[PDB]
RNA sequence: CUGCUCCUAGCAUGCUACUACCGCGUAGCAUUUCCCAU
């Protein structure tokens, strides 16, 4: 037969490939979530300036811009922590930011999956925890 | 197929300790022999 696509299982790099794929999904969901928010009701200048710079470096600049990459990576480390196994991950994220939709959220993941993987991830499968005593 | 762990066996290496003998080196103690022509 002929395999249309999708990762195999008997190879030696499925785990690392899936990890990289997961990181990419999370990062693109964060980028999508930030850029779909009105800039007229944003908090302290910093984030609004960052969003403006992001749109410019995304659709107007042609080549790469390293410093903005470092800054955005540091921002993600500041307000988004991920622990990644092969297609399995746990996220610790600041909640007041997510209240205003300035970082990821489950609805963003649903939308990203719907338009980028052709699958509808029902939200009843996810879990969200507010406490940190229990793990 | 990757990663983690247990257990077993063997090997090999390193290191430590013990025992024996050896000789060395040092020190102490003590003795045994005592010499001759062309």
């Amino acid at each position: 037969y002929v395999k249309p696509g999708g990762t195999s299982s008997g190879d030696a790099t499925t785990a690392y490939a899936n990890s990289v794929f997961n990181i990419c999904q999370a990062v693109t969901a964060n980028v999508n979530a930030l850029l779909s928010t009105d800039g007229n009701k944003i908090a302290d200048k910093y984030v609004r300036n960052l969003q403006h710079r992001l749109y410019e470096c995304l659709y107007r600049n042609r080549d790469v811009d390293t410093d903005f990459v470092n800054e955005f990576y540091a921002y993600l480390r500041k307000h988004f922590s991920m622990m990644i196994l092969s297609d399995d991950a746990v996220v610790c994220f600041n909640s007041t930011y997510a209240s205003q939709g300035l970082v990821a959220s489950i609805k963003n993941f649903k939308s990203v999956l719907y338009y980028q993987n052709n699958v509808f991830m029902s939200e009843a499968k996810c879990w969200t925890e507010t406490d940190l005593t229990k793990g």
